[PDB]
């Protein structure tokens, strides 16, 4: 009874192979509840999510961390249903993403701290489900509100021991501004993951954050566009280029600071209409891309099996553990 | 028949109707995720029930809650308060000033499907159908706001359900809204140009009323630090109320819709705004029948005209045609 999941508290050993940055549905607050037909139906979305996590479990995955926040349309009741049906542990998230509504964006740091603490200590909505991770975001230079979210995330993390994970515009080196704000609040670097870090080839930026104790979120491995709307989100860099960054950080002695994931989803309303149809053709493996296509690739390049097992099992366990 | 949060009602059951009100001004999913922001869900229900009972004792029989999906409309809350207070509440579809990513990236065809499902099928999984479409512009319409107005027009034309708007009246938004609605084939009699009491430009108001539009003089009690005087304004309630008399004197009594634009919870603004609002207007939703109606009677407006504005006009507006 260490890590909080959508099914209740589980132990460190029960976690196993863990994908640290995933989504069941990328949406907006109240959207799935108000317009389920957008995704065909709520039943069609549940079935697509259950089939996907079952194929991921058959490939080796035992736990996924759903980093969808309130404004990313997190519906913990959906997460609970798909978790139970697929028999895969799902860790829920609190925090705020890139689309906070007026009722969230006009709040103070004290109020946001109360909201984050409520979702971790009491529960999310009326479900009783407690969050086991805090997700925050910046897209370049932090807005005055985003600074308050990062400070509230840090204050909520120090009071509960629950980790913090971030969304970044990696090419603009956001991890450094996020890191500076977290440390100004007294938050330990070992409790933070700088996500979307595989969107850049700047190894100097990655190794420096890793040297301070930060976990590097190399979470968008299958995202490649090799269509203006699809190119702007997937990027023009291959999956191999993103995957070689895992090898590059191991070679420099930072195997303990790596967190790998797919940043996959089954429903996607916070982008263009038929993006889910384009995404499932680029990567038909889905969340099963890390154990099926990325792990045997790194084995062919010379990376040992024990260090890859240390990145997928030991690192997320230490990260998700309340300390 | 008009759809309410408790089901369909006849034109006669509507009675004295306030056409632009809110039980709670919030954001989508907010009340469900953070009810303690309002003290508790129970505290918000209790405040709303007492406020609606005060409105009922003053003569109000129906309120039109113009809160949209993005304004945090919770029809289950509206249903609970309507039952306890014995006041009919008409719910709304449409989009307000804060659409999230999943809404702002949608096409006109997709938004039309959404507005239609809330009117024809129901809101969420509640079975409660919307009886009005709420839209918004804050100055010149953004490309997205133009799509919302067109989708609102298409939803209205397929159902007969009316359209009510939010405007930046000082910038004369009603003229552009009118042009967009008319380009879609929407009859002016199915549209209310709201927040029209935010301007003293009578020429702009009469020009729209002459074309057949309903003029929403909906923020009568809104009068005044920085955050307070920003939305409230420097003009008195009497100046806002005299716009009702000014339009009757020009022969447009049938084109007037009056309301308070009140709320019992407000999270989509600064923290203790509710404490500021409750002292500016202690009457709440009872402001229109308790203060505005006797004021207009003192100025020479007949009771038959006032009953025409508060009972006849809203009934004709809400009735699907
Ligand atoms: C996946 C949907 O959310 P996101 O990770 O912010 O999108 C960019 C990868
Ligand atoms: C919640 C009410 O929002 P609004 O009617 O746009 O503004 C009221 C002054
Ligand atoms: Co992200
Ligand atoms: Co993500
Ligand atoms: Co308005
Ligand atoms: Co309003």
């Amino acid at each position: 009874d260490r890590i909080n999941t959508v099914r209740g508290p589980i132990t460190i050993s029960e976690a196993g192979f863990t994908l640290t940055h995933e989504h069941i549905c990328g949406s907006s607050a109240g959207f799935l509840h108000a317009w389920p037909e957008f995704f065909g139906s709520r039943k069609a979305l549940v079935e697509k999510a259950v089939r996907g996590l079952r194929r991921a479990r058959a490939a080796g995955v035992r736990t996924i961390v759903d980093v969808s926040t309130f404004d990313c349309g997190r519906d913990v009741s959906l997460l609970a249903e798909v978790s139970r049906a697929a028999d895969v542990h799902i860790v829920a998230a609190t925090g705020l993403w890139i689309d906070p509504p007026l009722s969230m964006r006009l709040r103070s740091v004290e109020e946001l701290t109360q909201f984050f603490l409520r979702e971790i200590q009491y529960g999310i909505e009326d479900t009783g489900i407690r969050a086991g991770i805090i997700k925050v975001a910046t897209t370049g230079k932090a807005t005055p509100f985003q600074e308050l979210v990062l400070r509230a995330a840090a204050r909520a993390s120090l009071a509960t021991g629950v980790p913090v994970t971030t969304h970044t515009a990696a090419s603009q080196r956001d991890g450094e501004q996020q890191a500076a704000i977290f440390e100004s609040e007294g938050l330990s670097p070992s409790r933070v993951c700088i996500g979307h870090s595989d969107d850049t080839d700047d190894l100097s930026y990655l190794t420096a954050l890793a040297a301070r104790g930060y976990l590097i979120g190399l979470d968008g491995i299958p995202w490649s566009a090799i269509n203006a709307s699809a190119s702007a989100i997937l990027g023009n860099r291959s999956w191999q280029t993103r995957a070689l960054l895992i090898k590059a950080l191991i070679d420099q002695g930072y195997m303990k600071q790596i967190l790998v994931s797919n940043d996959w989803t089954f429903g996607f309303s916070s982008y263009v209409t038929n993006i889910m149809d384009v995404l499932d053709r680029v990567n038909p493996d889905g969340m099963a891309f890390i154990p099926l296509r990325v792990i045997p690739f790194l084995r062919e390049k010379g990376v040992p099996q024990e260090t890859l097992a240390g990145i997928t099992v030991t690192n997320p366990a230490r990260f998700l553990s309340p300390t």
